[PDB]
């Protein structure tokens, strides 16, 4: 695999999550560009692979679980198999990228896309070659039991825009955000 994706959406304090979910209110349109990103894949047979930690695919409510039009994957030390509804279980990044070389992936995975959460992103991050990292900049503080780490410039490149992602302050339901994509080589 010669490119990750990571995204994440993130508050000023840096926080992602709060008791087994996000730190604010549902934001619809957030959620529905998390959807488009991961999702879209414009190569014929192909669908994009999400990678994610058990507590975030717990934290996808039952009823959208498995993420729909993508190959979901999930990390875990302790599984067994996958959790239910999910596709593959794999016992480290490094065995998840692995796999997708392998006869049953070979030609049906196009992008992989890290989902979260803290750990996975650390080391999605810090993996050689070609990343690109969409942050959503959530623009208040909210209380948070999870955190994502302040972004290295020495290693990544705030991009002043990207195809496709809109580069104007959003607002939803009072709470203002913006959409950043980072990319290391
Ligand atoms: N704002 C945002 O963009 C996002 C928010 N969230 C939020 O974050 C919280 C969840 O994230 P977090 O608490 O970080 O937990 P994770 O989703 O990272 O889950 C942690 C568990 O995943 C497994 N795991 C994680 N990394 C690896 C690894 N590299 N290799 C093997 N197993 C791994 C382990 O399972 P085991 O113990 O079975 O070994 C671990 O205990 C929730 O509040 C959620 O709502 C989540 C993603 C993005
Ligand atoms: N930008 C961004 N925003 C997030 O909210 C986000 N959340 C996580 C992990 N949490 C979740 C929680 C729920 C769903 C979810 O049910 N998504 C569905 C429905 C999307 C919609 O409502 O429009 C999906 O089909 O993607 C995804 C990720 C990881 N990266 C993120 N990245
Ligand atoms: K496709």
């Amino acid at each position: 695999v010669g490119s990750l994706n990571c995204i994440v959406a993130v508050s000023q304090n840096m926080g992602i999550g709060k008791n087994g979910d996000l730190p604010w209110p549902p934001l619809r349109n957030e959620f529905r560009y998390f959807q488009r990103m991961t999702t879209t894949s414009s190569v014929e047979g192909k669908q994009n692979l999400v990678i994610m930690g058990k507590k975030t695919w717990f934290s996808i409510p039952e009823k959208n679980r498995p993420l729909k039009g993508r190959i979901n994957l999930v990390l875990s030390r302790e599984l067994k198999e996958p959790p239910q509804g999910a596709h593959f279980l794999s016992r480290s990044l490094d065995d998840a990228l692995k796999l997708t070389e392998q006869p049953e992936l070979a030609n049906k995975v196009d992008m992989v896309w890290i989902v979260g959460g803290s750990s996975v992103y650390k080391e999605a991050m810090n993996h050689p070659g070609h990343l690109k990292l969409f942050v959503t900049r959530i623009m208040q503080d909210f209380e948070s039991d999870t955190f994502f780490p302040e972004i290295d410039l020495e290693k990544y490149k705030l991009l002043p825009e990207y195809p496709g992602v809109l580069s104007d302050v959003q607002e939803e339901k009072g709470i203002k955000y913006k959409f950043e994509v980072y990319e290391k080589n």
